[PDB]
RNA sequence: CAACCCCGUAAAAAUACGGGGUUCUGAAACGCCAACGAACAUCAUGACA
RNA sequence: UGUCAUGAUGUUCGUUGGC
């Protein structure tokens, strides 16, 4: 009743809750706590490779007295390409103190090291009777800073709707209004209600005094409208409590689907004739006029809102580390970690409510109870969402910007080459004639350089993630370019062939040659090229459209080689994690040999055991013998050398940075799949890292290798049975056509 | 696109095929991705006391 | 050096298409 497959469910309840439960509702809430670490480990674990990357290799008081650590900060925290991480060690133009470094440095190591699992396995859960005293206060610096900051921001993004909204409640305070919309969208206090608003305000819409705001000139504000009837519902409910205490417990006693609507249908006629005439007043405020003019003024507000606020109020040690991890990240990526979070903590709190309804344990042990409740997952919420709701333009400073123009230039040609002659062309190029200033007139590649490749996201990607001196290698082979811009649509292609066209090309629609001439021209581009960029005649500017889109193009060939590859590595990343987590939760530890580690015994155990064999992913019963006997013959091909060696490239991140060595030799591209397998397998038969006297059958993968200048399928099959235990993991993570959900292509035929 | 469990007709094998489930299986779907659009902050251009 | 026009760059919202 309710079992899973992978038969853990005994053990994940004991784990959790501490005793064994007869029911499908704590494993459905389990999974989301599980998820949580998951996509925190990927995300740690990318930081830490930039931080490898871009800087080549008691409490504070025992840092003096090493002698040898010691050396060891000064000159790690001194190395001055700590500039390309924005706001993580520099404040104001100015460097952050040794110590709130270290504080930052150490957070980062104690996160890598509870994620990929000395700290105790309830770290993260448990930040106030474990964090010393001197990170604490580094994270109350961070959060003062951003909530100064958010104080400032929220006041002049949305102060259109703001006007209304305190116009339309005469009799309320100046600073009790702003309040609640901030408690409405930075925050959700919709969310976290048994009415669907969304469906009501539909209901009320049914009705006929305000058909009046359906017409179709209305067409022109939807969003700013349709929000303002959505808060003054929440704002209607507060005020009376008792009559929302009445709607609860009428749904919550009623019998039937008719009984929801007609309970429901009674409810909106009444809101209607209740304060429709609210509607209609704030209603008939929004147009053109009213919008302008109220954006003019935009200081006519003076609240400052610091009590409750978070920044003021005792915020939680989890969202503050969130935000120490958000400051060295991107916009997609902080996004993407945000978004999961939130889902999640939803989840999570959905789940201990329907638990809650149906009188069922759900307190969780205490060690973990501190963390996970109604209140605290509540307010964990709250703090996520607003640790997400932050505007960020992320300038690249104005002193790193030195750094930036070398590497920039160091790009675009000069690769591997002493910074003596970076320099010289660098003087020789813009001059600065006399006193240090900058010849008027005569700065024209400085501006092209610094408003298309300095203050591009793509460019600090580039440099986060992948070395100045050997990224030319990745447009030199033909067929990675021609693979990458295929994936690319046909609608920018359209528009890059158009812009980029030439004067000796004739037009053509097939896009076969757009691809093959789109190829050529990225194929051989040199800084030289832009040294005629027209100071401050339609021929300038196509010349400076043409230009704009050569170097965008490059950029964009670069950065998404990079992040798909980073992308399958995580996805990788994600299966070693979960792997580590279930040998625990198994009890079947991992001995070494040979000064190696076994990862292919975990399926080696789950192959003899008859509970896992008789209620498992690998069944051995007439009629559902695939993949036990496909799992038991590949077992037979591994090499355990290989194993390891996949491991720690994976775990190093191995395939961005020696990608320059191996990119050269590529056949035929049609997934980057096998872009990948064929790197990893590059790197592995340079490396000598496997052995034939314990296992002569990887000779003949490396021949089909060789021979083929293609991934070989059967090694890939090779090297990933640790994951034997999964089967849906497995054939997702061995079968190309089921790495990807966005390829339609049916599984081969056996 | 694949896995898992029920109810059907033939069958004993590495069982095909026809209907309904699954957050309690793995794939970012409360997500990515483009082009038209509205505000906004940036950088470069002409009119002036 | 503020203002008015004039074009580029990136976010943030929503429509419309595609995964
Ligand atoms: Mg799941």
């Amino acid at each position: 009743p309710g079992m899973d497959l992978l038969c853990l469910k005994d053990k994940l309840e004991m784990h959790y809750f501490g005793k064994t439960f007869d029911d499908n509702i704590h494993i459905q809430l389990i999974y989301q706590i599980l998820d949580i670490e998951k996509i925190l480990a990927v995300h740690v674990n990318n930081i830490v490779f930039t931080l490898d990357n871009v800087l080549h290799p008691l409490d504070y008081q025992t840092l003096r007295g090493q002698t040898n650590k010691y050396d060891r900060f000064k000159n790690y925290i001194k190395r001055k390409e700590l500039l390309y991480f924005g706001e993580a060690f520099y404040h104001e133009n100015e460097r952050r103190y040794e110590e709130d470094i270290f504080a930052i440095l150490t957070l980062l190591s104690a996160l890598a090291q509870f994620c990929f699992a000395h700290v105790n396995s309830f770290w993260l859960y448990q930040l106030e009777d474990q964090l010393s005293d001197e990170f604490k206060e580094t994270l109350s610096i961070l959060w003062e800073e951003v909530t100064e900051r958010i104080d400032s921001e929220f006041l002049k993004t949305n102060t259109v709707n703001l006007h209304i909204l305190c116009h339309v409640f005469p009799k309320e305070s100046k600073e009790t209004i702003v309040r609640a919309y901030y408690e409405f969208l930075i925050k959700k206090s919709f969310k976290n209600m048994g009415f669907s608003i969304k469906k009501l305000r539909e209901i009320m819409l049914e009705q006929s005094d305000l058909k009046s705001f359906k017409e179709d000139k209305y067409n022109s504000v939807r969003a700013k409208l349709y929000k303002l009837f959505d808060f003054i519902i929440t704002y209607y409910y507060d005020h009376h409590a008792f009559e929302k205490e009445a709607l609860v417990s009428s749904l919550r006693s009623s019998l039937t689907e008719e009984n929801k609507e007609e309970i429901y249908i009674k409810t909106a006629r009444t809101l209607a004739s209740a304060l429709g005439a609210d509607f209609k007043k704030a209603a008939a405020d929004v147009n053109a006029k009213n919008i302008r003019d109220y954006q003019k003024k935009a200081n006519d507000y003076r609240i400052s809102f610091e009590d409750i606020k978070i920044g003021n109020t005792g915020i939680g040690y989890f969202s503050e580390l969130i935000y120490m991890l958000t400051l060295l990240l991107d916009g997609k990526e902080i996004n993407d970690l945000l978004t999961t979070l939130i889902n999640k903590f939803d989840n999570i709190i959905s789940f201990i409510d329907i638990l809650k309804k149906l009188n069922l344990e759900f307190k969780f042990k205490p060690e973990y109870a501190d963390f996970f409740n109604m209140t605290n997952c509540r307010y964990t919420l709250e703090e996520l969402r607003v640790i997400n709701s932050i505007a960020r333009m992320q300038k690249p400073s104005a002193d790193a910007r030195k750094i930036m123009y070398r590497d920039a230039l160091r790009i675009l040609g000069m690769d591997n080459r002493p910074d003596e002659e970076i320099d010289r062309e660098l003087e020789r190029t813009m001059p600065v004639g006399a006193d240090g200033k900058f010849i008027k007139g005569k700065q024209g590649f400085r501006n092209f350089i610094a408003s298309n490749v300095i203050e591009s996201s793509r460019f600090h990607y580039l440099v986060r993630y992948n070395n100045p001196h050997k990224t030319r290698t990745l447009v030199k082979n033909p067929n990675v370019v021609k693979f990458v811009l295929e994936g690319i649509p046909e609608t920018q292609i359209k528009r890059y062939f158009d812009v980029c066209k030439g004067q000796e090309i004739p037009p053509t629609s097939d896009k076969s040659a757009q691809i093959d001439v789109l190829a050529r021209i990225i194929s051989s581009v040199d800084y030289k090229i832009f040294e005629d960029v027209p100071q401050s005649n339609f021929s300038d500017a196509l010349k400076k459209q043409r230009y704009q889109a050569i170097v965008s193009l490059y950029l964009t060939v670069m950065y998404l080689i990079t992040k798909n590859l980073v992308y399958v590595n995580s996805r990788y990343v994600i299966a070693f994690h979960c792997l580590e987590r279930d040998a625990f939760l198994h009890g079947v530890t991992l001995p070494k040999m040979n000064k190696k580690i076994v990862y292919s015994q975990l399926t080696t155990h789950l192959l003899t055991d008859k509970n896992y064999t008789t209620y498992g992913h690998l069944k051995n019963q007439k009629g559902h013998r695939k993949w036990y006997v496909l799992v038991k013959n590949n077992l037979q091909n591994s090499d355990i050398t290989a194993v390891s060696s996949f491991a720690n490239i994976v775990a190093a991140i191995s395939v961005v940075r020696n990608s320059n060595e191996y990119i050269s030799g590529i056949g035929e591209l049609h997934s980057y799949f096998e872009l990948y397998h064929y790197l990893v397998q590059s790197m592995i038969a340079k490396n000598n890292w496997y052995d034939t006297s314990h296992q002569p059958k990887t000779a003949e993968y490396l021949n089909n290798l060789k021979k083929h200048h293609t991934y070989c399928k059967d090694f890939v099959k090779a090297y990933c049975i640790p994951f034997g235990y999964v089967v849906p993991r497995y054939k997702n993570l061995t079968i190309n056509e089921l790495f990807d959900r966005n390829n339609p292509n049916p599984e081969p035929k056996e």
